[PDB]
């Protein structure tokens, strides 16, 4: 399979990213070093997982030592919740390039749809333990994008967690300038999305799927969720196949035409993980694995269910 998709800035996007949420500060230069030798091209950051600091000692080195050219990586960020008002959203963007020792990104996302409070906190949160707003819209920090495109900081813009509708908003924009290149949503065989995907692909915007092992590493994880590397019907599959089931995992989105970012700070696991376009799962494959659908987030972003823009309504 093609290692890039075309997306609608006329830059092409590896579909196999390095995903680092929870990749600890200790060990993740090490895991995007490991990554860029073995292949990867494109890795998936963002300020609040608190680590792109490290990222960036990694890219940088292997810029510095010509493992890679600035040109072949492809690095994307996303501006964090507490920074949606137009006054903040350059030096948001300009901290997280600061970070990861880059004079552009190549895809910056607006996180969540959803505005909180500005301040230290990332999570400021009221007596409810609901989160405390921004009063500001996804228009108008859409239109603040823009201009990060504008001004040579940012090749290309897009979202993240953002629903239909939500989507929909963005592209009836009054004044729209540019269409978002990308939306972020999670999306593994518990959560297919194929309402979501169809809508974005039908108006050229690229679908990354996220946590697509079902991030079994995530905090709040409960004994009794679903567990997808454990799912036996899924290891069958990949049985048959003579991979893993990670591998599995991470070739499904791939042929639906989704970007997908399976993170992991495991030598061996990212090698693993980058070996999946020597097989093809068929098209019975793909609508067994696309069976499994039970509507399972991962992340449901629960102390914000009430804010206006909560997307899983
Ligand atoms: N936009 C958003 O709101 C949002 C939300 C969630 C995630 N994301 C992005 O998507 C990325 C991926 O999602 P995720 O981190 O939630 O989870 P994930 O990629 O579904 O799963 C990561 C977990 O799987 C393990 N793992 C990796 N490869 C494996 C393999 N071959 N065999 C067995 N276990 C394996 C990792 O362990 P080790 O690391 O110990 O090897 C880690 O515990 C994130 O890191 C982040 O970049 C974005
Ligand atoms: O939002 C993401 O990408 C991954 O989830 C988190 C990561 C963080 F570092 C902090 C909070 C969350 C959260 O949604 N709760």
């Amino acid at each position: 399979m093609a290692s890039r998709i075309l997306l609608n800035n006329g830059a092409k996007m590896p579909i196999l990213g390095l995903g680092t949420w929870k990749s600890p500060p200790g060990q993740v230069t090490e895991a995007v070093k490991v990554a860029i030798d073995v292949g990867y091209r494109h890795i998936d950051c963002a300020h609040v997982y608190q680590n792109e600091n490290e990222v960036g000692v990694a890219i940088q080195e292997k810029l510095r030592e010509q493992v890679v050219k600035r040109e072949e990586l492809f690095i994307v960020s996303k501006l964090w919740c507490t920074y949606h008002e137009k006054g903040l959203v350059k030096g948001a963007c300009q901290k997280t390039l600061s970070d990861l020792k880059l004079d552009y990104l190549d895809l910056y996302l607006i996180h969540w749809p959803t505005g909180f409070k500005p301040g230290k906190e990332f999570f400021p949160l009221d007596e409810s333990g609901n989160v405390v707003p921004s009063d500001t819209n996804i228009l108008d920090t859409w239109a603040a994008m823009e201009e990060l495109v504008d001004e040579g900081l940012v090749k290309a813009i897009g979202i993240s967690n953002f629903n239909h509708l939500q989507v929909e908003m963005i592209l009836n924009k009054p004044g729209l300038k540019y269409k978002p290149a990308v939306n972020q949503i999670e999306c593994h065989p518990y959560l297919t999305q194929e309402k979501l995907i169809q809508y974005c692909q039908s108006k050229g915007i690229v679908v990354t799927a996220y946590s697509p092992l079902g991030s079994p590493d995530r905090p709040w994880a409960k004994p009794e969720d679903p567990s997808l590397l454990e799912d036996p019907r899924i290891k069958a599959i990949a049985a048959k196949h003579n991979k893993t089931t990670a591998q599995v995992l991470i070739r499904f989105p791939m042929q639906r035409n989704l970007v997908v970012i399976p993170k992991s700070v495991t030598p061996e696991r990212i090698a693993e993980n980058f070996k999946v376009f020597d097989f093809e799962l068929s098209s019975q494959d793909m609508t067994t694995l696309l069976s499994y659908n039970r509507n399972w987030r991962v992340c449901a972003l629960l102390s914000c269910t009430s804010h206006k823009d909560y997307p899983f309504h």
